[PDB]
């Protein structure tokens, strides 16, 4: 089966959404946070939006890349602008 | 959505954009995702696809540098998007 890349790029975000999610309202949910984390290390990122990235930074920084302070998270991009970077080959750098 | 459905579905992507890379005509943007994803998830090609991987390893779009245990031990890109859906990191 062929694989489009404005699907794919939308099924990530939307899994990503469900870990985020999960990893905020609930502690203890030890596999979301774990992905959440993987993915935040990994793309360099906070949350869906700027908001979100700033709140869980403030809010749950364990959840944010080490070394993240709170102020960049306003200014960087969202793990759904990394996530369309991925696919298109923009460049997450 | 399905994290074993939607792991098969970004490696299939991958591999899509590969086999496309290895191609020098009008692949810029095939060649622009493979070495993001090389970049990205630290890996280069795939076990599963031996003869791909080494030409795009020729085309040097699995540049070194950092980590030079890395560039002489190459990461597999499945195994990397598997890490990335399961949370293993
Ligand atoms: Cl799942
Ligand atoms: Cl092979
Ligand atoms: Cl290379």
């Amino acid at each position: 089966g062929f694989v489009n890349k404005d699907q794919i790029a939308k099924d990530v975000k939307q899994f990503y959404d469900q870990a985020l999610q999960q990893a905020v309202v609930d502690d203890d949910a030890n596999n979301a946070k774990a992905v959440v984390k993987t993915f935040h290390e990994t793309l360099d990122c906070c949350g869906s939006s700027t908001l979100t990235a700033l709140t869980t930074s403030v809010l749950k920084n364990n959840l944010c890349p080490s070394g993240s302070n709170i102020i960049s998270n306003l200014f960087k991009e969202d793990c759904h602008q990394k996530i369309d970077d991925l696919f298109s080959g923009k460049g997450t750098k």
